[PDB]
């Protein structure tokens, strides 16, 4: 189904790199469990309006599905169908005892008040109870939806088990207050530099300290990464950008500045003491390290040639396309593919789930050192088969998320070959 | 979704003879919940194969939703939904304390296995077990189920609720060994003879003794029909038929040994003494009483106009189109809508829950007359409204229908208005 | 606790008349179990508002409590507790297999909006689900509360409860759309005509037929009970009265027509067919049966002593004080006691249960039959004990009552002696 | 009230000194939920015996509610209603994922023997089982109260719950041998030598190593205390007091020879090795720190004036009183609260809960360890309050702990403001 068809196909590839049955493969297109519900919402005027929802869990071999809900008008099922089983492969990747779901409801969210804005989100706990659990499924946030609204679900959730489990855990991304984590927000940023790391490593590299680094997006992500490479790397940001445009200067940018001069005028563009450029251009310069931290395709068969970075981390989902990608890994150019560069907002999600279950809360320190513990291992395990099968990394990803899922699912006996 | 769409319809029509909101439309035209599910079968060749499966519950306003389960290979979720929405009307019209429900698995039974359709009716229940209940949804069969597959699914749910609840109550249509009830295979044609009976009173039949009845069909139902309109009435049945075709004897023929002619014949065809006829032949005949009890529309716009009978008892469902009803109407024929007239297996269905829930069996005798009384009132129900609306009994069928689910939900304070 | 005192006063008195151990006294002085919550409701104003609720367990030796809810600006925990007790009485009374539960929240329910008023019905219930249950404690409507009310509650049990036990059972006095029981507005009113029908017949009375009543009150249970002793027994009907006044005639008033009059008026007071006379008179006059059902304490030593009736029915509760009923005893008068009287409410909840935890559905003879089987059994129980002992009929109805209770706690083991 | 009263008070002042509306306010003043139940038991006589039982849940935004049993022949629910509002803050000053909850039994534990006490311990569990659970509610040990009976409570609850949940989680206090975590001893002494640690830093002592300190009172928390600031920090424990007085030495007491005093004789009063002084003295004597660790109100307007001591460690419950506090607060000395100061027993209940829902145990160097980092951490948050607006301590950690609730409650939706 386009996006779900997209998915499929991902799966097919894989497979020509790996030994897998026809019957693990049949499982693994579909989706175990789908429930759609409508859900019926007090307007503020009095009348109630129906709103459809949807939560996919499309496998949980490895253990219970993880994954954001969405709040957006052209919502579909297909949508949060090929998501979901995207969830399956990073959730392996990153060898976390989860699988993978994701949900979503089919509306337009700036068109509601907060309180119904609150009614929708308990109306949506409401109807899909039966099939989440802190052992089960574990929703958290994604487009438009965020920590105030997690707050309420959850909320709702306690309301109905009757505190008789622990309710916390039955999802992520809240709020501080009741049981959110520390790292939260510069989760991916933060896991992204670890691969970052590494990469530079096994490139060869004396250090970063110096190396240069250009972030396409100016985002919590591209904001983050640019702050986090910039003083803990000493890295050299020379060139930042947003949907309006970038900009450039060799000596590096200072990303909390960069920042509020894009809250003052509204973009990074026109920053003082520094060159205006297109983002064409910035995905086209000569740095150590690009960073596409916003859309997708945006690396394609067009430009593909003209890329000169020597690592490309994939920040934003979907960057890179699959003839770019032939062309970068000809070219030399190392890429740490999205659902393995991005991963560090999931893991952190897992390490909140594990304080809520145990009841006992960390410090941003100890998130930090475990989060890189996890993203080190994880480009290895990527990075490793690559170099075994002399494949292109994101196609060594999907080899070691899907032997895993596989695997799990023969020891359970859900497939018998 | 075609059919689906078809029974959106439905709605907008009987809207135009009663108040109900817009509120209320539009919530009785999606579906409260559905749930589609892989379902893996390890078949016989030691392999896994997997399977899609759906049940829905389109509104539960009125009591735990009821409707079967159909086996086939061209199911979609569609018809599934179609099929859902008409139970809730039906279940209304009945007064039944339940909403509607369905569920389906596309597949071809042919293919399988005794022992691979067991684990599949048990992969059902095991994949949708969370949205099932004694008060929740209760199953049945269908197209290609029937009561073994209704057993395993019993017992698969009892070893999985641990026996917690009264698991006989999960499901209708059983043996008698484990729950079933009696008077299960003659409901249909049992319910169609009262309605049939109130009928002939209100036209002013004086009595049904030795008036005629021509069936269209000659299954479970038209061979019970046919048993019972003369054996229990007095009527002559001058003519039935079957696929390969009709018969004609205006003596009257005996059910019994036209079932014997066709079990070792294999149609009715060239009975003994009878004359032989055209099914198209057979809804011509100028009898009292016209039961088509077969498929579908048979009457139409073409032929609506040689109908010669008083009554129109609709066993089957979906023999006669909207032209047609239009022109029999004017033709003063009294119709007995499918929905209400074939409602005695439904009707017995839910006798069959009351016995498994309280404990309690029924005879064959409390059974029937329990029948009598529901369908009797349903009839009144209907006709009432329509002699008073003046409007044809299909329309004031979904009146009735739509008005008790309609007010349900108010009650609860589902629609506001 | 003055009210609460009140009780132990009354359970000190049936001591005296019955071998009682003191271990069983002290544990039926004090209720089981009591809830206090706070209900945290949205206003329309958008800001948020705490109501004080209650709902307390007096005794459940018996069987499931029962009892309605009340919405008052003066309701206090004294006063719930103390009608907890009485309803333990009752269903004794009535031998029921419930125990006596009673609850209520402090509001002014005339200051809050419909959606208010629901939200604040969902409050309560998710405030207090976890010690509700169809076989734990079983509300219904009281002061202030009705279906409507009770409607919202059940609905948010049911999706509390994931419909996985009959949730329809979980309260009663509820719209016939959902679960409600036919019979439950003529209730009282039926219930207490059985009991003036055995009365008269203790008494020697040839018939009813011809006898003469005065109804105080005219609510539904006066307007009922008028209307169901002239049509149903051939009795006269010669006062009724409201808060306004009485009228009187001596031929015997209509019903009906007096509703009417009443409705358009405000009072049934100058109704044309007939003179006007006060509260006071009308409890003087010279009837063979006079039934107050209004308000509490008409019948006290100011007037007792000019009570002309044979039979005095309490249809309200305590209508006659404790001083008049020593009056009344010695005088001759049989006095059908309030809590047994006015029983067919409690009973009419007590079938409304059986329906919906059957599943199965009554029709109003079935209603009524049970009914009378009830009412006049529950009559001689009553009835006998007082002759036997020479005893007032409120004495024995409390000896009857508690013995019940004691007993079945004997046999639980939750008091040795 | 009066207690419940003083409650409201306490939470009217820290609203001077923070914004908080007040629709939070009026939240905050009243429990979410009480219990009161009638827990009859079999006396060693064979008779039955009732008692009266409370358990109180102020407020779970924060999470589980967290609180002793206190076991009283004056209890009232109006006290133990003030003392789980009093848990709420101190859960909250603590930073811990938990809300404030409180039970109480009217009864003089000291005339029923150990049968008696077993069984009225069970009874209460029966009681009030579904109101508690490892996430719902978890009790501990008070006044009267002990390892034993948590222990019994703990059973009763396991035999009820069948062992489907992590039992030994679901209260605190217990032995070793079933769940008790190391450390639970010293834990209240243990805790504040951490603060007291930290008070001197901020003071800018050099060390505590050669400094003064006098113990008012030589229970756990005394002897604990005294035990510890001398062998851990190297203070002179100059002198200690009981009920029958206390006694001093210059240069230093030695707690454990102090204790086996105590011991012998029942009074650290005429230790040989220092001479006798009174309580009151003692409260005046020139020490650099002075902990009240017996009762409460011992330093009142009376003699608040002569307060000698630099940091007054409040380890009993309200040993000084609001006028008492202003003259100190003038005078530069320096209060650890009460509620801040002694809450290493909550914590380390909080530990203890963690291992048991974790199953994993603690060394008594990792309690000690974690205790102190939470300790610390505590002090400061309510330190730079106090600093950063010159208020009292004790008002800055009211101000702490409102906040934290407060905000949980907004993000909950509990009040929109």
């Amino acid at each position: 189904a386009d996006p779900y068809e997209i998915v499929i196909k991902q799966l097919e590839r894989a497979a020509q790199y790996m030994e897998i049955s026809e019957e693990a493969l049949e499982f693994l297109k579909r989706p175990q469990r789908i429930v759609e519900v409508t859900i019926p919402v007090e307007m503020d005027d009095g009348s109630v309006k129906v709103f459809t929802g949807f939560r996919v869990q499309h496998n949980w071999a490895r253990g219970p599905t993880k994954g954001g809900i969405r709040w957006h008008p052209e919502e579909t099922l297909s949508t949060v169908k090929a998501l979901a089983a995207w969830m399956t492969w990073k959730t392996a990747v990153m060898d976390l005892p989860y699988g993978g779901g994701k949900g979503g409801i089919i509306v337009d969210p700036k068109k509601l008040s907060d309180r119904e804005k609150e009614r929708l989100a308990r109306g949506y706990i409401r109807a899909i109870y039966d099939v989440i659990s802190p052992y089960e499924d574990i929703p958290a946030p994604d487009v438009y939806t965020n920590p105030q609204i997690m707050a309420w679900m959850m909320d709702e959730y306690e309301t109905i088990s009757r505190r008789k489990t622990p309710a916390f855990g039955i999802i992520t991304g809240k709020p501080l207050s009741i049981g959110g984590s520390l790292g939260r927000i510069e989760a991916t940023a933060r896991g992204a530099s670890y691969t970052i790391r590494e990469a530079a490593k096994v490139l060869g590299w004396d250090t970063l300290k110096g190396k240069t680094i250009a972030i396409q997006g100016y985002g919590n992500a591209g904001y983050y990464l640019a702050k986090i490479m910039s003083e803990d790397f000493g890295m050299k940001v020379v060139a930042v950008s947003d949907s309006k445009g970038g900009i450039y200067n060799p000596d590096g940018l200072n990303a909390d500045e960069v920042l509020k001069w894009k809250n003052e005028h509204g973009s990074v563009k026109d920053f003082p003491g520094a060159t205006n450029i297109t983002n064409e251009e910035l995905l086209e310069l000569e740095v150590d390290v690009l960073a596409p931290a916003a859309i997708e395709e945006v690396i394609t068969k067009k430009n593909a040639d003209n890329i000169k970075a020597k690592i490309v981390a994939e920040v934003a989902n979907g960057p890179v396309t699959p003839e770019a990608d032939e062309i970068l890994f000809e070219k030399g150019i190392l890429q740490i593919p999205d659902f393995l560069c991005n991963a560090g907002g999931v893991t952190v999600s897992y390490f909140e789930w594990v304080q809520n279950i145990t009841g006992y809360y960390w410090t941003i320190e100890e998130v930090r050192e475990r989060l890189d513990k996890k993203m080190t291992k994880a480009f290895y395990d990527v990075y490793n088969i690559a170099k075994e099968k002399n494949i292109h990394m994101r196609d060594a990803a999907y080899v070691v998320a899907v032997q895993r899922v596989y695997q799990a699912m023969l020891d359970r006996g859900w497939v018998k070959h």
